[PDB]
């Protein structure tokens, strides 16, 4: 069948429609699978969890397992994975903390790469890349279409902003406004991803827009008020341009010069 | 207790109160001591000795043998204490008979995901190894230190007392006790003021420590002419004998 | 017997007689082990894959899975790995891609330790070493006698040069020519690995000629075909000098400075 026999599905355990589980794979309490998600051999779930529709769990990943501590601490947390997600090899994903959200939170259709870690209270939108041996530290939030390239460690409560890029080997301590392209330990802005808006089809108005508008906050001297004034009118005609300005408003421990 | 779908080797020694999960293999001369947790999917290989409430979590390596070419496949130890938690995927390698043949954890340690003991590394107690810290071989590091994710130690390397290293930090010279290090390469910045706090340090003893730190990275003397600028503070506060002591042992220099 | 019966060895897999495999291991379909290979527990090999003489590798590896890259499409791609190689804990190794040759390549007598990724399309020669965690992106062609020490980095398309050196924790965006050593994120260009040629036994002769073909691309404000053009007549004399020049040469993305 579907379930393989040498797989543990704990009782409490809840498997839909078309759902394989690969050999010796824990399924344990209180972690639900949604219909036609594929969990390869040797993957480890633990709950509270729910797992969404059409996902592919690889070998040796740890999904749903406690934040590290010298002794247990804190639940129910919940870890909330959506639809069409990609988890590779070996893969950690940590359940939140009772402290702040008690939930870690994946959207749909991201990929995250072999060894990449999700830390506790994280959370991550649609359509994101988390490249090989990513680290979100936790409290992470990466918003839609965010690509994080290999090696990159993300500080606790950082924001990556939506369309952003962290060149491989960044180690990111500040928020990436939207569409910001970050490079280095510590992580430096260099541009935009200009490439990105592209392959999102784009208006050349809105690149034209966001390329004043990456000027307008990192190139002129202004404080963040004078450049969130600045890009007023730019974010009122381009909703593209207003993601970028949100970005930077919502920023209040400070963005990645 | 024993899950029935472990394989565990006639010559290994396990306490009554020891749980191994299922899929985990304890090798031949693996000894395991009473309230300790192996988790599923785990490899003990000997000879090994592992201490008391210890946890070690799935898919973890304990007590291969190094690749290092300069092991030949003598019959070198892995011994560690009490209280610690090893979590997914942590590898740690046996020692090497060209040191003392054995790499030995102390007690109360968090070893976090996919972090690297190498060949005859020393760990003291209360130590964190934050996920995918790599130990090359022969790195000591001293009770309360703190290495953040992806920190790399080059083999030989003294990690101090109370010492802590920035995430991605790249360490080629000892960190003296207390230093906070930070980047590729490795650079002094300040004191690890919490870490002291966190102890219920004397606001003297910290003062004391504050200066201390002025005296070798700040005042632009040589390690000789600070060591000795020391130990008057040294001989008043043992906490400062332990930074001084950390400097005079650094015989191959200090993280600047 | 040497197949351990808790093993998942597929109908259509080609195992030599004297092949050990342990238990919770999976030798997938269309995978092929040659004569003198040990496999150890929790090993999954997938298809199509070609594994030859005396190879080791250890657990938590997963040898011959599909790459994530997207232009990948399911299309029946390969891996060869040669003889005499050790592949040590959690190792990714992908095959190939239809937009390349179809094929990832590893030669004979490489050691490639723990949480090691080689991407889609890689070709490693002989007598190279991956220390912990290295991870080549994809398209990258490893020369004989190389060594990527821990975390190190490699772009896609990077040419790796023969008996080159790359320190902990280096990012390579560019080639690195045969011999040269190189250094941080991003990667940087300093001296050649002279203790590497005198262990291997290269002649003082040939060590005094590579000396002054790295003054000629490096220190002599020459353009790359400035250089290529003044090394001709050195790289006519010594073989050596002919490796390092051939790998300036067959620089796609520049060469390391
Ligand atoms: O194209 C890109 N270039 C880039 N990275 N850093 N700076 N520039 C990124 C990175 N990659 S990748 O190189 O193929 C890759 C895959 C596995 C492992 C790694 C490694 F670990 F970094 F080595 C890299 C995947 C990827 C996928 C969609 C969009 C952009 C990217
Ligand atoms: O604060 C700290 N390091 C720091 N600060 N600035 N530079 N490096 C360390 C690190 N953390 S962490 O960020 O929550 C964490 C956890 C898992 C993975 C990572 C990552 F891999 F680095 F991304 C980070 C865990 C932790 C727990 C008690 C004491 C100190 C620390
Ligand atoms: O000797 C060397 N020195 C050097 N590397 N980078 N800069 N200097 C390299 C690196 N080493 S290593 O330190 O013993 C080692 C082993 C496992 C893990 C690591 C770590 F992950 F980086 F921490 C390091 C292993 C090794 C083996 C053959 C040839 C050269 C090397």
């Amino acid at each position: 069948s579907l379930i393989d026999p040498r797989a543990i599905i704990d009782p409490s355990a809840r498997l839909a429609a078309d759902v394989q589980v690969g050999p010796w794979s824990i399924v344990g309490a209180e972690v639900e699978i949604g219909e036609g998600t594929v969990i390869g051999p040797h993957v480890v779930l633990k709950g509270p969890t729910k797992i969404g529709k059409h996902n592919r769990i690889y070998q040796f990943s740890s999904v749903g397992e406690d934040t590290p501590d010298l002794k247990y601490k804190g639940e129910p947390t919940r870890l909330v994975i959506g639809d069409h997600n990609v988890i590779r090899e070996g893969v950690t994903i940590h359940r939140g903390t009772v402290q702040d959200r008690a939930e870690t939170t994946i959207g749909d259709h991201n990929l995250i790469m072999a060894y990449a870690h999700i830390g506790h209270d994280s959370v991550i939108g649609n359509h994101c890349i988390l490249v090989n041996n990513t680290a979100l530290a936790g409290h992470v939030h990466v918003d839609d279409w965010a690509i994080l390239s290999g090696y990159t460690l993300v500080h606790q409560y950082c924001r990556i902003g939506a369309h952003s890029f962290s060149g491989m080997g960044s180690a990111i301590g500040k928020d990436v406004p939207a569409y910001v392209t970050v490079f280095g330990n510590p992580a430096e802005a260099r541009s935009m991803n200009f490439e990105g808006m592209r392959r999102r089809g784009f208006s050349s108005e809105a690149i034209h827009a966001l390329r004043r508008a990456y000027k307008v906050v990192y190139r002129q001297g202004h404080t963040v008020e004078e450049a969130l004034a600045e890009l007023a009118e730019s974010a009122a005609q381009f909703p593209e341009v207003a993601v970028f300005r949100d970005s930077i408003q919502s920023a209040t421990r400070g963005i990645t010069r």
